């Protein structure tokens, strides 16, 4: 049992809720908290940017430190950082940006950072100003992460529209 509350179950281990990534994890302070991250880790809007306000900018402080040691990640790739007044931790995760041609397939390889942790609270990578169809991004998560996830979902049309084609 664990303090998620309000979520559909989409399947064995993927949830899903109409909410704000940023109410949830304030309200439930979760494990671990998934931003959907950019290679620089530039917090400057959708979730990224909405987490990143949250703690105040000391989410973009420790990121701008981690890039400086270690340089970008990989388009699919992840780091852990703090999860600041939010979350333990945050898994900073990069799905692909169609908008500058990169590969949807990477969306997959995105995911599965997912399954290095046991229970997360993460948004639909890829989608809104990603711009991939959540729908996708909704299927992928369901056939790549195989750990616990709670989907919230801010757009409640989208959520409605996520819903109602699911099975
Ligand atoms: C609007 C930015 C935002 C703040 N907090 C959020 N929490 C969850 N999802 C969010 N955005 N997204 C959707 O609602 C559908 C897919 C996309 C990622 C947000
Ligand atoms: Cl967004």
């Amino acid at each position: 049992v664990n303090s998620f509350s309000g979520y559909l179950k989409l399947t064995d281990n993927v949830y899903i809720k109409n909410a704000d990534i940023v109410e949830e994890a304030k309200k439930v302070k979760p494990t671990v908290v998934v931003n959907a991250a950019n290679v620089y880790l530039k917090h400057g809007g959708g979730v990224a940017g909405a987490l990143n306000k949250a703690t105040n900018n000391a989410m973009q402080v420790e990121s701008d430190d981690y890039i400086a040691t270690n340089g970008p990640l990989k388009v699919g790739g992840s780091c852990v950082l703090s999860g600041h007044n939010l979350a333990k931790h945050c898994l900073h995760v990069v799905g692909p940006n169609v908008n500058k041609g990169e590969d949807i397939q990477l969306l997959k390889s995105a995911y599965e950072n997912f399954n290095q942790h046991e229970v997360l609270l993460a948004p639909l990578l890829s989608a809104g100003i990603f711009g991939a169809d959540p729908i996708h991004s909704l299927r992928v998560c369901v056939d790549t992460v195989r750990t616990n996830v709670y989907l919230a979902v801010f757009d409640k049309n989208l959520y409605d529209k996520l819903v109602s084609s699911f099975l």
